[PDB]
């Protein structure tokens, strides 16, 4: 066929050529040696990869059977002893501190937003990489953070009343963040630098900063600067001065904009936010990841670092780019980009580590300017969907082997651990320990975690509704426990403690109001879906001193094993019939809305309107939750298969309507069983209870491959 033979492997030609012609040159790795390494690593580690997956299934079968033989509110003591007997719940290791070294300041020290985007989308990826600095005025004027009340609405052209509120909001932020010795930024008439100090002119007098150490730099003439640079909680704030701009001309000090350092780090995602089901899809992804690391990805282009004058008069530079992670896929899936002699597909996680690692070498050297990514010499890989410490140890050993193939020093490849599976949650300390010399973050992937919570306890009884899950005891303990485990392993000053994604892309007023809870909880980072959201979330890190919060949480134990293990079962007679229908409609709409873009267009993340037409930006995990929740309700007789059918039928034309204005869209209604997308949605629900750990990829990949093959002829 069209495959290349390397030992026991048969590699898709498009992948082979991409790696030879694009990825390898410039790395000084012998191509022959790389490919022999691919074959050897695959041969050596494939058996334990499979053994790990079989172990998952064996644990789940035992738990399924534990619930099925029980009639009695759970006896927690018994349930725990049981989880311990079967090896689900492992002993907690002794106290230790992580030793991870060679890590950039953005990760060890800086608290701020972390932006996650689909690596298949070059535009979004480039915009994300450039999102290290963002316009606060654009983010305020462009969103509902400033209410679109009467008089202040957005029109075809600039609205002065709204622009003045934007200005006012920012002046208030400045007062909160970098206070003057007296007076307010609201009344400033000019900025100058005198004797290395910022001098702010007010109408009656002049003043300096209450804390002059927050003055970081400036641009232009000291006596008439074009910008002033400030710093607060490790994050930079830049005031752009330009009275001959449309906004500056209206401004009392001629201020044009306030630029915030926003997306400090970015995760280029090969997993839940993309649809990649074969060699062609992987290659598009890998090529974008290459372009980012070489610095030559073009839609526009990547930003250079930013030049400043130091307060005393010297020159310095700040990074213009978000420091990049890459999120590889997890342990489950195989991909036909490589098959062995028997025709069996190779594990995709093993592939990603080899290829994303190889590609990452370019980000460690000069872009044909300075090197794009890690100055300290690390490669930052996020590893999702791991269950427990043996799976973390496997990932570390995988990275160890790749480092040898690639000629990198041991521990170059760092690991961002997603805590998004129950067996990792209740063994978190051991998971950190297994990666104690590689770990650069832990992060509560709460959506996947919810899916796994449902599947794990599928046989226990009917679960609460989807929108109820976020406030359940188990998840709130899970969030606290994650922070506690990180801090106790010495993450403060060493590694990020991260929390999850804000998915409501149009609800920015709400994000600003509520997401402050995450750095208040000691999270040094949290996820956002867009550069705009990164800029707004940045506000929270100026309001909250994360380093102090973490110092104050030290030694505390806020969650017990019992709370972590509290299954979210619905109480007796929880729902009226209309509330049941509403939940069914909600979940069917969520599934259909997501799956139609996934199967038909190969889109894994996008702005999808929900049932109430709220715009959501979720990844594949939302599908895992909804499919598992409906499977769980069907399993326990809350709804019937005809209820499911009827809701899918009702929701499909609505999804069809919601996708008007999509050039390539093809309706699901009314020819339902003509639509592969529709059949996928149905299959995800009806086979949901039988998917390993509730995972949606096996069905989703098959259906997308089916769609591609039909579209070919
Ligand atoms: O937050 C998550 C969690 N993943 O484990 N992923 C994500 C990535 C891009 C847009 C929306 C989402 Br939710
Ligand atoms: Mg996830
Ligand atoms: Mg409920
Ligand atoms: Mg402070």
């Amino acid at each position: 066929t069209d495959r290349v033979s390397v030992g026991n492997l048969r590699i898709a030609r498009v992948l082979y050529d991409f790696v030879n012609n694009e990825a390898l040159p410039g790395t000084d790795i012998d191509p022959d040696s790389f490919w022999a390494g691919v074959d050897k690593v695959v041969a050596d580690l494939t058996p334990q990869n499979q053994a790990l997956l079989n172990a998952r299934d064996e644990l789940q079968a035992q738990i399924d059977k534990w619930h099925r033989r029980r009639v009695i509110p759970i006896d927690m003591d018994a349930y725990r002893q049981f989880l311990t007997e079967i090896g689900y719940l492992l002993p907690e290791p002794d106290d230790f501190t992580i030793t991870t070294s060679g890590v950039d300041a953005e990760i060890t020290t800086t608290a701020g937003p972390q932006l996650v985007v689909p690596v298949l989308n070059a535009r979004f990826a480039l915009n994300a990489a450039n999102a290290r600095w963002g316009s606060l005025y654009d983010a305020l004027y462009g969103t509902d953070v400033i209410p679109e009340t009467d008089g202040a609405e957005k029109g075809p052209t600039y609205n002065k009343v709204r622009g003045d509120k934007v200005i006012a909001y920012a002046r208030k932020f400045l007062d909160d963040s970098v206070p003057l010795s007296s007076g307010s930024f609201g009344d400033a008439t000019g900025f100058t630098v005198q004797d290395g100090q910022l001098v702010v002119a007010l109408p009656d007098k002049s003043t300096g900063l209450a804390n002059p150490g927050q003055f970081a730099g400036y641009t232009g003439a000291a006596e008439s600067p074009t910008s002033v640079l400030l710093i607060n909680h490790g994050l930079h704030i830049e005031i752009l001065i330009d009275p001959e701009s449309q906004v500056g001309t209206t401004d009392r000090a001629g201020v044009k904009d306030v630029i915030l350092e926003s997306a400090i780090t970015t995760i280029m995602d090969f997993e839940d936010s993309v649809a990649a089901v074969d060699a062609a899809d992987k290659v598009l992804g890998y090529r974008n990841w290459l372009g980012l690391n070489k610095g030559d990805l073009a839609a526009r282009v990547l930003n250079r670092d930013r030049n400043y004058t130091a307060p005393g008069g010297g020159q310095f530079t700040l990074p213009g780019r978000s420091l990049m992670f890459v999120r590889n896929v997890g342990h489950l899936m195989t991909n036909d980009a490589i098959v062995d002699t028997d025709g069996s597909e190779v594990f995709e996680g093993i592939m990603d580590a080899l290829f994303t690692g190889l590609i990452a070498i370019h980000g460690l050297k000069a872009s044909d300017g300075p090197l794009i990514n890690s100055r300290t010499g690390s490669i930052y890989i996020v590893k999702p969907k791991m269950h427990g410490p043996a799976e973390v140890a496997f990932t570390c050993e995988l990275f160890s082997r790749v480092e040898d193939v690639l000629g990198l020093p041991q521990n170059t490849m760092k690991i961002g651990i997603m805590d998004e599976e129950r067996r990792t949650t209740v063994n978190l300390k051991a998971c950190i320990k297994a990666a104690a010399d590689r770990v650069v973050f832990i992060n509560t992937g709460f959506l996947d975690r919810t899916g796994d919570e449902i599947h794990t306890s599928m046989e226990a009884g009917p679960m609460v509704r989807k929108g109820t899950m976020k406030s359940q005891p188990w998840i709130l303990a899970y969030e606290d426990h994650n922070v506690d485990a990180g801090l106790a392993a010495g993450f403060s000053g060493r590694a990020q403690v991260g929390k999850g994604m804000w998915t409501m892309t149009e609800l920015m007023a709400d994000m600003v109001e509520t997401k402050i809870a995450q750095p208040r909880a000691g999270a040094s980072t949290a996820w956002v879906p867009s550069p705009t959201a990164a800029t707004l979330h940045a506000l929270h890190y100026h309001q909250v001193d994360v380093a102090a919060v973490q110092q104050g949480l030290a030694g505390k134990r806020r969650a017990t094993i019992e709370q972590l293990l509290t299954i979210p079962l619905a109480k007796e007679l929880a729902w009226a019939p209309d509330e049941i229908r509403e939940e069914v409609d909600n979940n069917c709409q969520s599934i259909l809305g997501y799956v139609v873009r996934w199967v038909d267009q190969g889109v894994g993340a996008s702005k999808v309107p929900d049932i109430h037409d709220v715009a959501l930006m979720e990844d594949r995990a939302t599908l895992r939750i909804s499919s598992q929740l409906l499977a769980n309700w069907l399993r326990h007789g809350v709804i019937t298969s005809a209820d499911v059918r009827a809701s899918l039928e009702r929701m499909a034309p609505l999804v069809d309507r919601q996708n008007a204005g999509d050039v390539a869209y093809r309706p699901m209604a009314p020819n339902f069983d003509d639509s592969i997308a529709f059949l996928a949605a149905q299959e995800l629900i009806l086979s949901g209870a039988q998917q390993p750990n509730g995972y949606t990829e096996p069905i989703l990949h098959r259906r997308r491959r089916e769609f591609k093959a039909r579209a070919a002829e």
